[PDB]
């Protein structure tokens, strides 16, 4: 059992260990499009691409080429598209990309300015009156409302593709604290925050896979995938004990490379799937109990 596997990893002082052996059997596959040189103004980092094999693919003749990776989980029955926050040249491809794969949400877990530099640009409007026009894909963007809360921020936008004129809702949950290379503040504000998501429908079957990034959309994006693929698994397995989230995250690296940038994350991730695996194995009442403790806004 995870339970006791954790315990065993944190007593011994072995997280270290088991990290460097994950990046140590991770996936090596070719980012050949990524490199290409008319696509370096399209990656926010040098050593971050999708993978050839998994990348979504935008639906145009120019270049159909955008820092994002398609993430599909067979056994949980489960998409995610993982992608980097967006440049100032690529905001019209991003939302491209969500119209297009029929996306019904947008999960941020990066704030537009980290320690200082702009690690993700601003995509989406702050203000009901002043919308946002992206020439390039031809798509306008306004914010309906947004319920601001003391970690998160959850937003209703209104996406409509000019050339057809008809409109979307997306909703956007934004994790406000969750630093670079840093874990959240704990289980359960984390887990609040994921059940948010889960229960707007923003990840229902019936709609394209939901978009979720921070500023490479490795390390947190991974971190936030994992614990709910995981989480999913342990609600359809007959044996809840049987996840082996080592091996679940391997299996996600196949369809992009580093998810789950420190030791502290993988650890933590296991904490949120110990502590989320009450929620699903019965006991409703931690639902409630995630949301005392997270201390909403
Ligand atoms: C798995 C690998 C993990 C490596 C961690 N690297 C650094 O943190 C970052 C990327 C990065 C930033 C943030 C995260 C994150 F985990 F916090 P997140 O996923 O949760 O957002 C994960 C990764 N790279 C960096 O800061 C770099 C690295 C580098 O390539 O050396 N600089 C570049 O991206 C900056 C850069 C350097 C050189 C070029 C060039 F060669 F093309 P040019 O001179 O010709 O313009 C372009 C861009
Ligand atoms: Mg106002
Ligand atoms: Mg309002």
């Amino acid at each position: 059992e995870m339970e006791k596997e954790f315990e065993q990893i944190d007593k011994s002082g072995s997280w270290a260990a088991i990290y460097q052996d994950i990046r140590h059997e991770a996936s090596d596959f070719p980012c050949r499009v990524a490199k290409l040189p008319k696509n370096k103004n399209r990656n926010r980092y040098r050593d971050v691409s999708p993978f050839d094999h998994s990348r979504i693919k935008l639906h145009q003749e120019d270049n159909d080429y955008i820092n994002a990776s398609l993430i599909k989980m067979e056994e949980a029955q489960r998409s995610y598209i993982l992608t980097q926050g967006p440049l100032p040249n690529t905001c019209g491809h991003f939302w491209e990309m969500v119209w297009e794969q029929k996306s019904r949400g947008v999960v941020m877990l990066n704030r537009v300015m980290e320690k200082g530099s702009l690690k993700c640009a601003q995509y989406w409007p702050q203000k009901e009156e002043k919308e946002m026009i992206f020439e390039d894909t031809n798509l306008k963007l306004t914010l309906i409302s947004e319920d601001i809360k003391s970690y998160y921020t959850v937003r209703q936008l209104e996406l409509e593709n000019l050339t057809t004129q008809e409109t979307r809702e997306i909703l956007h949950f934004h994790y406000t604290t969750w630093p670079d290379f840093g874990v959240p503040e704990s289980p359960a504000s984390f887990l609040n925050f994921l059940f948010k998501v889960r229960e707007s429908g923003s990840l229902s079957p019936e709609h394209g896979p939901v978009v979720v990034h921070c500023s490479a959309g490795i390390g947190r994006s991974g971190t936030f995938c994992l614990a709910d693929t995981c989480l999913l698994l342990m609600d359809k397995r007959k044996d809840p004990s049987s996840v082996d989230i080592k091996k679940v995250l391997l299996e996600m690296r196949k369809f992009r490379m580093g998810l789950i940038q420190t030791a502290d994350q993988l650890r933590f991730s296991y904490l949120a799937v110990i502590e989320g695996a009450k929620f699903i194995m019965g006991d409703s009442s931690v639902q409630d109990q995630w949301k005392e403790l997270s201390h909403e806004d």
